[PDB]
């Protein structure tokens, strides 16, 4: 039966069809998940972000990717983590169920935008403090993110940092992907680029690399293609080591290892007090605690790089340590076999439509 309670805009190519409190739509975002719309939400009195999944059932690699984050922004509620405010879909049963609406709270924000001003020590320390809670919640859920960047993390103008995303499950990140849309790849640490195991440190390849964004005001490693990306990171760190080498798929391994061989550059060349807030003897120490930091987050050998944990104890992050966000219990997943599951086209779509409707 009609429910009166929907109408439809024309957003771009596509067609938006949401609940009448949400008014005034307007196009923030497009991607692979679908197109992110700003709008006014009448009934809480605020702006919202409204993202437009379409048919996310139409295959297991769209399908597992949308149920995981609907059920993971459902039971997760951390300041650093992006909440959900509303889901719906317009369709009105199982059999015509087509699209999925979420809705969440509008950021002021992102932290490419955010990265461009130049930020002092504290407010470099506070955002990177948060990236670290917001992780160090997934971590302890069990959920490795794999693929943070700063197009996916959102910051409201009282400071709070929120990630957007979940990161890449249990896939291969380095696995033909069937998509139209370009995949930044700046950020994925070598175990990801090269196809290697991985662990939870793998989530701190990321954070030192916006770290060393948010000095520097340019991405570190802007590889134009998987060739560029690894010749970048090699150029200024160094050639990894033998024993990392060793782990390596032939194909691959072979590449690596005829590589010219880069003694990389000290972190004192690569990030110089000249970028740096340095006009004071609390400016000059907070410049060695930065680098000493990001000399432990940007290590190639995942095996030699610092956890979550330590990093948050490191002497540049601490001074905002508060275990009410670092300590907060782990998200119960109610899922057991959340990203442990192989299912048809169709139980796909029931298990999606249920999740939205709570069944
Ligand atoms: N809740 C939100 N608040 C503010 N801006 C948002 C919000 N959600 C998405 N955006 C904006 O939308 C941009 C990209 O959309 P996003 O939510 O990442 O999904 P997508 O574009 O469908 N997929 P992808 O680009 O691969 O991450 C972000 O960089 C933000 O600028
Ligand atoms: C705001 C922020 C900060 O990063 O602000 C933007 C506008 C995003 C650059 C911080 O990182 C902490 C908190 C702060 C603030 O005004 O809190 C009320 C300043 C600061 C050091
Ligand atoms: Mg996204």
């Amino acid at each position: 039966k009609r429910d009166n309670n929907f109408y439809s805009v024309e957003i771009g190519d596509s067609t938006f069809t949401v609940l009448k409190r949400y008014q005034n739509l307007k196009p923030i975002g497009s991607g692979a998940q679908g197109i992110v719309c700003a709008a006014y939400d009448a009934i809480l009195e605020r702006n919202v972000a409204i993202k437009k999944l379409s048919r996310p059932f139409q295959n297991q690699t769209h399908a597992k990717r949308a149920y995981r984050e609907l059920v993971l922004m459902k039971c997760v509620n951390h300041k650093n983590i992006i909440g959900l405010l509303n889901v719906f879909t317009p369709q009105k049963s199982l059999e015509e169920f087509q699209d999925v609406y979420i809705v969440m709270e509008l950021m002021d924000a992102n932290l490419c935008q955010v990265i461009q001003m130049e930020l002092d020590h504290e407010r470099m320390s506070y955002l990177l403090y948060q990236m670290l809670c917001g992780i160090k919640h997934l971590h302890s859920a069990g959920i490795i993110h794999r693929d943070l960047k700063p197009s996916n993390i959102v910051v409201k103008s009282d400071c709070t940092l929120k990630i957007l995303d979940f990161g890449l499950a249990r896939t291969a990140g380095t696995s033909f992907m069937m998509t139209p849309y370009v995949v930044t790849r700046y950020y994925r640490a070598p175990e990801v680029i090269l196809g290697m195991g991985y662990k939870e440190n793998v989530d701190i390849w990321s954070v030192g690399c916006i770290m060393g964004e948010m000095i520097k005001g340019g991405v570190l490693f802007p590889g134009t293609d998987h060739i560029d990306q690894w010749n970048k990171v090699i150029e200024q760190l160094g050639t990894p080591c033998p024993e990392f080498m060793k782990k390596l798929q032939p194909t691959v391994r072979t590449y690596v290892e005829n590589r010219p061989k880069y003694a990389g550059y000290s972190f004192e060349k690569l990030f110089p007090d000249v970028l740096f807030p340095a006009d004071s003897e609390h400016n000059k120490l907070k410049a060695s605690q930065a680098r000493d930091l990001l000399s432990k987050m940007l290590v190639i050998d995942a095996s030699k790089r610092i956890s979550v944990d330590e990093a948050l104890q490191h002497p540049y992050i601490n001074v905002w340590y508060d275990p009410s966000e670092a300590e907060a219990p782990p998200p119960k997943i109610p899922d057991k076999q959340l990203d442990e599951r192989e299912h048809t086209i169709e139980e796909w779509k029931e298990l999606i439509y249920k999740e939205v409707m709570d069944l």
